[PDB]
């Protein structure tokens, strides 16, 4: 496994993912890059090449064949070739353009990836799986967050209150702006692009097409904050119309054109006031499919959707750049399940299934794997974090719940598992 | 009769002005309390909402009691009789009076987003917005509706709402871009809209304290400061700071900190302490959908208010129910979160809950009478297991027949005034 830019070499067996015009190229015997990480990193990731190896191979019937690349990041890198984050990690995801990878700890190293090769698009489906829930509607939770990340109050824009860079930003918008701000205040900068929202709105809009959603609702509170949430919501009208007029409709359209009912083979573009969305996820979540939001906003209603289908720790991520993905679970390295065959590899499984089945194209692969997560939340054979909370339940172990899932896999007729 | 003019400001023959000197709110048996009828369906809520509540005073305090309630005007009304939608004498009037029950106001022709509402808050400096949430049996999506019992205590002028922020192809906007590019090299995208979010230590003190108190009276056990300060060290991550500071430097006596419980004390929360604690923004939103039972007093700055507050309703069926009120130093004017409802407006239809858990809210919590919003919850409850309800409570239940606003408003009277003292008030009482 490479060390330095020039080591750069793939498996033999299998051929490269291409951009080069707008369409990804994906082939039948595709090179993805895969990450181990740190703590349960390790655990899950190799928890989720054997779960979707065991798909790929009883879903195509042998004629697909995913070659797994080792890229090195965190302790694994550091062990070897002396760093958290090698150069040859970064440029061994940019020519495989896929890649899978477990939590990273950071003494983040997350975000070196992201601006490295421009990952803008933070993308968390939420999904009902059976476990117990707090949400009465759980079950009509089907989500994925668009989520804008690379700008907003995240952007680390920011300087304490007693600093002399504060004391300057102060008496710079006081003189020029008349803009009072007390002196005992810590200043952060909220930035808002035109580029960065047209961008995030033209993934979500491509996913729905692909994935058929009728529905791209923006979060915002443009309300208040008119130049920076506003101007996103304007931005990621303007775009739909401008790209995707013909496959899309607008609310007040439905409430004009179509006698108030959205067309069947076009996407209703809506938006919600942010505080009202979360709201609306609560009260009438089979309402809402994929959600577009600045970096905070995304943040929050992804967060809040998992909690509602009590999928805390089985929250799935991806980040998406133009020709580039990089799957990751939604949770830390945690440390204290870490070599003790207890955590739940779920989230890690569900990354390599949005990869390769959302965003590859393999729909088949995320038919099964899920057909078998479910499968195991049914008949009560999953880790201690879900069985915790199902009356006089045995925890099943990490490496005993994946065998359990490629089980249900294999056993499968696919029949059932892929119609329509 | 009632005021346009400064001149003119009188409170009502019988009544006894609030007072709040050196610190202390005193009210009086007879107190004067400002009411504003407001737009849309304003008038018929606060109609509700003044019988209720004098029903539920004569009830409990035995006729010793009164509230001499005192018309001012805004909206519709002001602009009617006064000429303008908001008097300076209203105002006054507030001032003079330190307690004030409102219905919602239409947002004028193109002024900003609720910017009657921003006036009076300002003119009266009601720094922090407080919304109680609380489940009262509806027909709810949270399996642990039951278990939210929760105060919001939110910072109301400061975060990203303060509305500094310039468009993206602005001249103000270059011109803020190059100088952090030229002073800070801090990089933004020419085609970047910019917003500004300030945070205080003054600020975030003020509505600290108020919180802390609020939790004292109530004999809250926790206080959760809600921030999203990992990633926004200077601003969010300094309002915890500043929270935790204040707690420790004004409250020390009475508060536990977190970081404290486990270690020092005995691991599980010590007896008689308010345990001071803090949760990741987002975690938190999680947190109050998973354990619900976990939360009662919760503390943020505006934006992260906002979002709890209305996440929290959503959870517990009552987005049209919320009450809330905002607070200054020596005073407080109580609202519905709801707006005007146009639609709904003179048609006795609408669901006065809202309005009479506000006054509930300005009457049993920041005046002290206690008793009296034990017998509004108490009412309001039996109604709702009664089915005795507004259709918008009433449609979610088969085959009700709904109540007008004015019968819903007399049910909740009647319960009232039918009310088993020695249970309704058992441990409630002075």
């Amino acid at each position: 496994p490479p060390c330095t830019t020039e080591e750069l070499s793939p498996p033999p067996g299998g051929s490269l993912v291409e951009y080069s015009g707008g369409s990804l190229r994906v082939p039948d015997n595709p090179v993805v890059a895969f990450i181990r990480g740190d703590g349960v990193g390790p655990e899950v990731v190799e928890s989720a090449l054997k779960v979707v190896d065991a798909a790929v191979k009883k879903v195509y019937g042998g004629s697909r064949r995913i070659v797994w690349w080792e890229l090195l990041a965190g302790h694994l890198a550091r062990e070897k070739c002396g760093e958290l984050l090698p150069k040859a990690t970064l440029e061994g995801i940019r020519l495989a353009r896929v890649a899978l990878k477990g939590p990273l700890e950071t003494p983040s190293l997350n975000v070196a990836i992201r601006q490295a090769l421009d990952l803008y698009a933070n993308i968390r489906p939420v999904r009902y799986y059976g476990q117990p829930a707090p949400h009465k509607y759980a079950d009509r939770v089907d989500m994925v967050i668009f989520r804008e990340n690379t700008e907003d109050v995240y952007a680390g824009i920011e300087w304490p209150h007693d600093s002399p860079e504060a004391a300057r930003i102060r008496r710079f918008l006081a003189e020029e702006f008349g803009i009072s701000i007390r002196e005992d205040a810590g200043i952060g900068v909220k930035p808002i692009s035109r580029f960065a929202t047209r961008r995030l709105m033209e993934r979500a809009l491509e996913w729905a097409l692909r994935n058929g959603n009728t529905v791209v609702t923006i979060m915002h509170k443009g309300n208040i904050m008119k130049y920076t949430e506003g101007a996103f919501m304007r931005w990621a009208y303007e775009v739909a119309l401008e790209k995707f007029r013909e496959h899309v409709v607008t609310e007040q359209e439905v409430q004009e054109k179509y006698g108030g009912v959205r067309p069947e083979g076009k996407i209703l573009v809506n938006d919600r006031i942010a505080d009202n969305m979360l709201q609306q996820i609560i009260t009438r979540p089979w309402d809402y499919q994929v959600i577009v939001a600045p970096n905070l906003n995304g943040d929050y209603i992804s967060d809040a959707a998992s909690a509602l289908v009590g999928g805390i720790g089985m929250a799935a991520g991806m980040n998406m750049g133009d020709g580039i993905a990089v799957a990751e679970p939604v949770h830390g390295t945690a440390p204290k399940y870490a070599g003790k065959d207890l955590i739940n590899p779920s989230a890690e499984i569900l990354s390599a299934s949005l990869l390769i089945g959302e965003f590859m194209g393999w729909r088949e692969v995320k038919s099964i794997v899920e057909y078998a997560i479910r499968k195991a939340v049914q008949s009560k054979k999953v880790t201690q974090d879900l069985a915790r909370h199902m009356p006089g339940v045995q925890p099943l172990r990490t490496s005993e719940y994946t065998e359990t899932l490629i089980a249900y896999i294999d056993e499968a007729d696919l029949n059932e598992v892929l119609a329509g």
